[PDB]
């Protein structure tokens, strides 16, 4: 037992981290097969960030201007192209450590692991969630750009995020591995305010199920509710609306614990209305929303 | 910016995880050089757990009774010995993925990363702290025994913990890599209650410094205190006493933020006495104590 904010083991992704330098800017790149993926803003200088014309800035760059270093050895760049907000640098050597992989674009509410890197070197790994406003609450300093988000299913790494920027509010924005930003963010130093960071209701319910499985049952009550009644309360507290799809996704957890999904919704409703009263659930004094129902099942069953 | 419960990248430790089977029990082992380390309770059956005589149980085991599998290939066991509560199985092949390593016995309050494994396969990584009562609040299911705790300094892995058991209260006990348990716990299925889980004061202060560095400053007040006054309050709230050694360890964070350690203690004192009032610090509604002052500096500086 015990429930922890757990990340996927990062080895498979560590073997893919490289350093990409263009001029004076150095950031992280992801080396899969003979391609290195990195944020296109690696070609930008001090001025450029404010109003960059990437197509124009890219004309002044040749293959030899992109310095790619994997460990302490240099990779030869034989081609370069821009796909949306990522640069793809074709190298002459396939990464011998390329795991089986996919590029996926996740939905908000979905969780993933981030391997935070600096100068192509991994510094740490943590578990994130794509917020409903398409930001991520990460831990990224200057030079962390190019660090990636991923999920692993046995031996296949599904890359879903690449770090590009920090908004003035200390939250983070990035793209999928096709270079498309999550949300409305752009890779320029301009006024970009995030929308309402609503709570991922289905994840809170999944984590309440994890708490019951682990023995924290004080919040379980004698009440039930309906999806419509629950959602009136959820709207009031800036919680995402709960749909029949979410109820279905929670089915295995409801089955394992014997607590009907709507009964857990009524417990969540009373927690929203009354607060925790100084109590904790799974060692937390707030309702945790960065565990999906899949994460709860995986962690509670020991999927390797 | 942003502050996350960050683990060390786990690749170097993933390359060391093996499966050890003795009879019907299968748990995890750590393969460094030509030795595989695992909990000695791998030799125990259903009955044995209650009152095991490990020296007697070990007499009935030969090298061929220990099945060690690294990936899908079997390792040949050429020697076996018991060192305290760990078994050391000498194999005929040195692990080609052995990183530079050390075995360290950490103090309570110190943090570390755990790579939770099942059948020698890594399932997840998370950051822990050795509690002042010598337990760890992990996430471990049956078969997780032999999973290890570690810290990394650039390229050297310092292994500090090996998982052995879960106490009836859902908390975890284990040993260092020399087989010595942390705390008074023993590897037998008996009444073993944990002591008071006090809060690691120096870690809470380090995390309050991390919050100031990241912009969460609402809790900063106009007060100061002394080590003796602060400690009277700390004792009342089951916080560990703060010593001059802890104040010295917080020096770099005090220097970076310009907030004297005793001033941060007075802020912590008011948080203990008044509570959070429904507010959060670094996205948490309670005072976090699983970040050491070294972790705060490492994360805030991007040590790779
Ligand atoms: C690796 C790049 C980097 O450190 N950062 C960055 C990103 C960019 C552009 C060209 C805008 C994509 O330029 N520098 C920064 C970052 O995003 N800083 C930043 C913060 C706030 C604002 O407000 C307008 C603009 C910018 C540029 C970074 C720092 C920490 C974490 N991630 C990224
Ligand atoms: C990998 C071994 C295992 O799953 N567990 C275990 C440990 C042991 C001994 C021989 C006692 C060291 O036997 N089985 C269990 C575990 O420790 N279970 C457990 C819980 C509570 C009590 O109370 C008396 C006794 C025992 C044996 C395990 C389960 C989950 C996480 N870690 C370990």
């Amino acid at each position: 037992s015990g429930f922890r904010k757990m990340a996927f083991p990062s080895g498979k992704v560590e073997g893919c981290m490289v350093q990409v330098t263009c001029g004076t800017t150095t950031l992280n790149g992801l080396w899969l097969d003979d391609v290195v993926y990195c944020p296109r803003h690696v070609i930008c200088t001090s001025e450029d960030m404010l109003n960059p014309n990437y197509e124009d800035l890219l004309i002044r760059k040749s293959n030899h201007n992109f310095l790619v270093q994997a460990g302490n050895v240099q990779l030869r760049v034989i081609g370069h192209s821009m796909q949306n907000c990522v640069l793809k640098l074709k190298v002459d050597t396939a990464n011998p450590k390329t795991p089986k992989y996919k590029f996926v674009r996740i939905q908000p509410g979905q969780t993933f692991s981030v391997l935070a890197c600096y100068n192509g070197s991994p510094s740490g790994v943590y578990q994130c969630a794509m917020r409903p406003n398409f930001t991520i609450k990460g831990s990224f300093l200057n030079g962390s750009c190019g660090s990636v988000g991923f999920n692993i299913d046995y031996d296949c790494v599904s890359f879903c995020y690449m770090h590009h920027m920090e908004l003035p509010t200390g939250v983070h924005a990035g793209t999928d591995l096709e270079g498309n930003f999550y949300g409305p963010f752009v890779d320029r130093q301009t006024a970009q305010a995030a929308g309402t960071d609503t709570t991922i209701t289905v994840n809170v319910l999944a984590w309440l199920y994890a708490a019951v499985i682990n023995g924290d049952r004080w919040f379980l009550n004698r009440f039930t509710t309906t999806l419509n009644d629950f959602n009136l309360v959820a709207m009031k507290y800036n919680y995402e609306p709960l749909t029949q799809d979410h109820v279905d996704i929670l089915g295995p957890l409801s089955a394992q614990t014997g607590i009907a999904v709507l009964d857990m919704c009524a417990s969540l409703k009373e927690l929203l209305q009354n607060g925790m009263n100084g109590r904790t659930i799974l060692g937390s004094a707030l309702l945790e929303d960065e565990f999906t129902p899949f994460d709860v099942v995986r962690q509670c069953s020991g999927v390797t």
